[PDB]
């Protein structure tokens, strides 16, 4: 018509910026400079908007886009009118079945690089070369919930990659933790629809706290270990960028040689690793449910790449045996104390999709999707992965053409004698369909297996037994990996984990359900099933108090790497302080609070109690980019209270809460002059406290210290202290 | 072998039972002696379980459902594992398309029977005789979340009802306010695409607040009186129980004689109208995103049987041009001041569903489903909405016999010459599958119109006019209605709306965007337009300050019947209250305490700071319902304090904050004894408060303050002293 602002500002400048200072918006619009293979592949399929006219899908421009063609002004609208139908239709039939599980997820697109040529151990092509850059596209996502669901629940998260090489797709399909809840894919439908909503009512979303899951695990012991895993605060990632990526099963790599090495999959997040606190996520799940989502996509707009490495578990053939545990057992973990992760390459995300349906909800991720120098194991559950995601594919995306959609396609050249299938985009020139054939001289041909640019060929691994319907002996013990991982917790990682237990079960109606877990948990550890059994009200029996301890993990007692925080890796780029401003505040604070903060690549978001303007001591006029109300202290990761006229928000209710809250989730919290006022609705002595910094102004060390807190990521010495507050 | 406990715990007493008694349980199972002819019809496709044999879907008795089929108990999974293939193709394919719209819903079993014969208004069979009770399954709804997202959003609300009539199916397809947004269906999908998560992104789920939504409200006026509707607290009801429902369109009744009479559909909830407070609605979607989807279960299994009266408002045919609204404007409503509802029937929803998926997920409303005695009119909005329900679906359903999926079958019998198709279930012997036939002497046959059992002949309306894409200027008015919508709600829904509008454009990141809904405003009252303005530090222009009102609505200045609370209507039966326990709880308060709630039907949660049990003074072991922090004061509706050792709980962190959120939500609270130590974290009054019941013990009198406050929902009072409360 005539519709946008004269001054342009409806349109993000086409540069990096901090999240919530322009709107987002599709990121071919927004990067226009980033670019890999796949994303220049695309070209021929984005379609633009401005300076066009509107049409139907026929081509035929439309006068009047705001009527239905009726007779008379008032009169019944007629079935002639083909705009109007062509136009619902298409609304009509928007819809397309979510995924099975983890339907809910985000994606972006990115690159990836190794370090150094494997070639020596494997003869992908993608990983044989430093200079060779493989594009991928990555969704995370969480389990149960479905597409409309909420980003921080408890859950599993998965981690999948496709990675687009010169000798196929490769997808990685993997989640954040390194084993999975069941050893063979039979009973995934079992364990899927015990923890996914109870059939006659749908209830509860993206919750495992309910009776039908913990009946299952409380049945199914194999399950405790990735159970321990989700009941940690590893079940509540801060972000996508912040949680470790794991294959879980231990594949093949296979070299020029034929030789094969047992290796698992490992992504190492190079911002660090950290979570939220349980109240904090599940609030946030209310405030935010598009948190993650949001959070990854601003990442990416600012610049804050998610950035991870992926790392190699090798274990050679011959030491197949050599563990307590069985290596194709996808319930227990290789400790990285008996095998180190080698560092293979890095991957980089930094670009949003334009479209997310088109690109997010229609891509297709399959662990099967191997390459020539990759193979696969006996792994039960794996086994089963292959038959599965093949199949769900074909009712998800409408048919056998689905690598046709544009995300899903191979960069590289793909030719077959398949033909026809619903929606099919290629039109074949061959004169054959069928091989061997002469009227196309055989063409296109296979390829032995080589080197480099090889057919794929199976490794061939000897086969050797019965055929039956049965467990490895080998697999079954159920208690000793859980141990492993409550053992190298930190003391406040294990009272999370208590309390996850805790809360969970106390939403399980059948109190007996309750005790058998309990029961459970007294084979894994005593002192974790006595503070579980105490939240619940259950008295141990002296049979379960006597419980021999699970043996050690190959004379392991614990293992740092599976603790989220006993070693610090502590980032603060791309973090997020909330500043709370008052009607007159000190303009020396707010240049030296924000200078520092961006000299970290720290974002803020300067709130109050209305939007508009402040103006500071000095003239300075000072944007508001949420309420206190609107943007919480959840959604931040600090909170800095600058001085000022104090007496403008101390009365106020929701400043109050905004530091208690923040306080309660174990943030760092910093006040300016008589900002220190706050010191008393969050009770903090005279002298102070570790994890408040408080000082006459905001210069000197005031901003050093809170940044030297956002590297610890929370307070966690604060939390004897936070039992009392009433939020 | 994993079995049963002793008790026959396991297992929900097959009687009437309040929230948190039992686990719930599909209907059938749960109220076995519940029936009406479409639940019985059912019962052909219900499914038992209890000794019987695991099997394929092809009928073989499975030996082993733990494990696939391998060579070797460490091999490789084989392909001729026909067992494991079934199971996880039928996992691989349980999704379908959800809705393009009202995803999120939540459906019940009940019956509808008129109050006395219509048939001087209308033929329809359904609304002839008094003691004919008509089988109905009822859906609600959201709008724009998918089906997995939550229920407390703000959100318009779909109220959907399937009456299985003897002369067939009638749907009435509402929602819980009077008007819609739009006007013309051809911008069903520029309104709908304009509120859902924007395109590139994927967020908001759930929200209208982002820019989209309120750039298309900016730019189409028309949209402003259902989105002050939405604004209000209609927008976030307490329960589907307590909201009202509207077919909103202008339709036609039509008597034996032919004479046609204008209709408006209501139905109103005989247990008043609730609805929540803002702050407690967005909490609540992140603490039990299943909130009402749960409350309407829990009311069914507790003999709460949602109640709502069949209404109509009722125009003359020569009546149609005698309002300064069009009739056939669905952006319109008629007030009741000037056109009274009618009381026409009862509809009770008395039996939950045995599967969600099956009855809830796959069942099909559509408003085109009409019977003879009823019409449709030339409302733009309606004409449109006929095409796309039946269009919808054939994707969603998978095809043309979605009648034929159970809960969607006639209970009255179906006969034509359609065939095929695809999952064809009719088997059909009719030699013939044309008419005109004779080799089947023409069955089945036509039927003329007439009194009763008739075929349908549409009311012959006279069309007169040229074929145009046109809007009827007598549609081109936007500010009257939601003014008259404004000034007849009470000062705190007022405020309400203030703060809705102000909360959402806060989040809108274009600025001119805020600028432009603000302006609108303008154009409604000044009122709200200044209070909404001065919380998004806008000041109103001269020219703003003196845009004229819009003119009453024929001669109305307010009409309490659009407020939810001006005239009280509040019902206490199937509302609940949290008792917050202590570990030597005065027996004699709790005795009082329930005794009380039982005469009324009000429901209790027993909660404590951990499970298990507690005892009373008096040896009575109480089982915990939860937890103060797992069940928080959000699922309740009013708190007791009852006396005992205080001391257990007064400096309990959750204790306090319980009472702290449920006090800033308006809600009662009611102090026995030591209890009312507690009045310190709410920090006011010692004389005393409306709203906060108080006594040495809890007694008749003590009982008969709180019952009375619950009758009037919230302590609307007590809104200027919330303000300051951290909470
Ligand atoms: C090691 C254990 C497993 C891991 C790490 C894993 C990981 C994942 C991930 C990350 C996704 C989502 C991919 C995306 O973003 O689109 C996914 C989807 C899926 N998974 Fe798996 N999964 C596991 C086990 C299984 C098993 C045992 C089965 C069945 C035999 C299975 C069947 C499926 C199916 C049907 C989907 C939806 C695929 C689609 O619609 O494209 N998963 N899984
Ligand atoms: C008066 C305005 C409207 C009202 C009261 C209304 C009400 C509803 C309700 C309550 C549902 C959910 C039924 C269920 O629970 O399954 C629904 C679904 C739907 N509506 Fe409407 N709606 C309106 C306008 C429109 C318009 C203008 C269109 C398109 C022209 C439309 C198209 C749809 C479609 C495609 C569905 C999904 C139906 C299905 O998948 O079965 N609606 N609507």
């Amino acid at each position: 018509d005539s519709l946008a602002p004269e001054d342009g500002s409806h349109r993000p400048a086409a540069e990096p910026t901090p999240p919530g200072a322009q709107p987002t918006a599709p990121g071919s619009l927004k990067a226009p400079d980033t670019r890999n293979e796949k994303l220049n592949s695309l070209e021929d399929v984005r379609k633009g908007s401005e300076n066009y006219a509107l049409t139907t899908n026929q081509g035929v421009r439309i006068a009047d886009d705001q009527n239905s063609l009726r007779a008379g002004s008032r009169g019944p609208t007629l079935l002639e009118d083909f705009i109007l139908r062509e136009k619902i239709t298409h609304f009509d039939h928007e819809r397309i079945p979510e995924r099975i599980v983890h339907a809910r997820g985000s994606a972006a697109h990115g690159y990836f690089q190794p370090y150094k040529s494997l070639s020596d151990i494997t003869k992908a092509d993608f990983l044989s070369d430093p200079n060779k850059i493989t594009p991928v596209f990555v969704r995370f996502s969480t389990v149960q919930g479905g597409a409309g669901s909420a980003d921080t629940v408890r859950n599993i998260r998965g981690f999948a990659t496709k990675f687009y090489t010169e000798e196929g797709i490769f997808d990685l399909v993997g989640n954040n933790t390194p084993i999975f809840f069941i050893q063979d894919a039979h009973k995934f439908p079992d364990f899927v629809h015990a923890v996914k909503p109870e059939p006659h009512w749908a209830i509860p979303q993206g919750q495992s706290a309910h009776d039908t899951f913990w009946d299952y695990v409380s049945l199914q012991p194999e399950t405790l270990h990735n159970v321990m895993w989700a009941m940690s605060d590893r079940g509540i990632p801060r972000s996508y960028r912040t949680m470790e990526g794991f294959g879980i099963h231990t594949f093949r790599l296979i070299n020029a040689e034929g030789k094969a090495t047992f290796v698992r999959f490992h992504w190492k997040p190079l911002a660090g690793k950290a979570s939220l606190v349980w109240d904090e996520a599940q609030k946030l799940t209310g405030r935010d449910p598009d948190f993650h989502r949001r959070e990854l996509w601003e990442a990416i707009e600012a610049g804050d790449f998610p950035e991870y490495e992926l790392g190699f578990q090798l274990i050679p053939e011959e030491d197949e045996f050599k563990f307590d545990f069985d290596l194709l057992d996808p319930t227990k973990l290789i400790p990285e104390e008996l095998v180190p992760v080698q560092r293979v390459g890095k991957m980089v995300l930094n670009r949003n999709p334009d479209n997310f349906f088109a690109e997010n909800e229609q891509a297709a991720f399959h662990p099967g999707h191997i390459v020539p120098g990759l193979d696969f194991t006996n792994d039960p559950l794996l086994q089963g992965r292959l038959f599965s995601y093949t199949d769900t594919q074909i009712s998800r995306l409408g048919g056998p053409n689905f690598h046709e959609i544009p995300i899903n396609r191979p960069t590289c050249p793909y030719h077959n004698f398949q033909r026809d299938g619903m929606h099919r985009m290629g039109i074949d020139t061959n004169p054959a369909n069928y091989e061997p054939n002469s009227i196309n001289d055989n063409w296109p041909r296979e390829t032995p297996p080589g080197p480099k640019r090889g057919g794929f060929e199976s490794y061939q691994e000897r086969v050797e037994g019965n055929k039956v319907r049965e467990r490895s002996p080998s697999f079954g013990e159920y208690y000793s990996h859980p141990r492993l991982f409550w053992l190298s917790q930190t003391p406040f990682e294990q009272r999370h984990i208590v309390d996850g237990f805790s809360f969970e079960l106390s939403k399980v109606v059948r109190p007996y359900i309750r005790e058998r877990v309990v029961d459970q948990l007294a084979h894994i550890d005593l002192t974790l099933a006595q503070a579980v059994a105490k939240n619940l009200g259950i008295e141990l029996t002296d049979d379960q108090l006597n419980i021999t301890p699970p043996p050690d993990v190959n004379g392991l007692k614990k293992d740092p790497s599976l603790s989220l925080y006993a070693i610090p890796d502590g980032d603060v780029k791309g973090r997020v302080v909330a500043i709370l401003l008052n009607d007159e505040v000190r303009s020396a604070d707010l240049l030296a609070i924000l200078k520092a903060l961006k000299a970290k690549g720290v974002h803020a978001k300067l709130l109050y109690s209305r939007m508009g303007e402040v103006t500071a001591d000095d003239g300075t006029v000072l944007p508001i980019a949420a309420t206190f109300a609107g943007a919480p202290s959840l959604t931040v990761d600090a909170v800095i209270v600058p001085c000022g006229n104090i007496a403008d928000i101390a009365d106020n209710g929701d400043a109050n809460y905004y530091l208690m809250e923040a306080y309660k989730h174990l943030k760092p919290i910093a006040l300016a002059g008589d900002a220190r006022k706050f010191k008393a609705t969050i009770k903090i002595a005279d002298q102070g406290e570790e994890g408040i910094v408080e000082a006459d102004s905001a210069d000197g060390s005031f901003m050093d210290e809170l940044l030297t807190l956002m590297a610890a990521h929370r307070v966690w010495s604060r939390i004897p202290k936070i039992d009392k507050i009433p939020a």
